[PDB]
């Protein structure tokens, strides 16, 4: 995989970010993962904390997969990176996401994250509180 630039536009929910990508705006959904919806348990928290995550950055980058690239709703489907930092993987650290929506075009960085959710786990993180 490699790393692509790309500005905020809007952080959105806890899984989706608008940005602009190649000079187009698009919204991006994050691989691998699922966050509650914003009206349910732990869902304001989930897109407070993409939106701390993806505001404070000052380098934003978009990694796509091996697999489709958008959705069948049009959204760009990417790994997220706020100064180095995926935030996939860390919305999952913190118990914010569970893995989820694992397709097999598409699951490079699925042991990444599964690791990641067994220490969320491990710990009782929020969502698994
Ligand atoms: C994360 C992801 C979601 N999706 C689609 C499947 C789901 O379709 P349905 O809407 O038919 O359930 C939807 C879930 O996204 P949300 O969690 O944003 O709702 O997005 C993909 O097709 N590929 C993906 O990698
Ligand atoms: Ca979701």
């Amino acid at each position: 995989l490699h790393k692509e630039p790309a500005t905020l536009i809007k952080a959105i929910d806890g899984d989706t970010v608008k940005k602009m990508y190649k000079g187009q705006p698009m919204t991006f959904r994050l691989l691998l993962v699922d966050t509650p919806e914003f009206n349910e348990k732990y869902g304001p928290e989930a897109s407070a904390f993409t939106k701390k995550m993806v505001e404070n950055a000052k380098k934003i980058e978009v990694e796509f997969d091996k697999g489709q690239r958008t959705d069948k709703y049009g959204r760009g489907l990417a790994y997220i990176y706020a100064d180095g930092k995926m935030v996939n993987e860390a919305l999952v650290r913190q118990g914010l996401a569970k893995v989820a929506y694992v397709y097999k075009g598409n699951n490079t960085h699925e042991q990444l994250l599964r690791k990641a959710e067994a220490q969320a786990k491990k710990e009782k993180l929020n969502i698994w509180s």
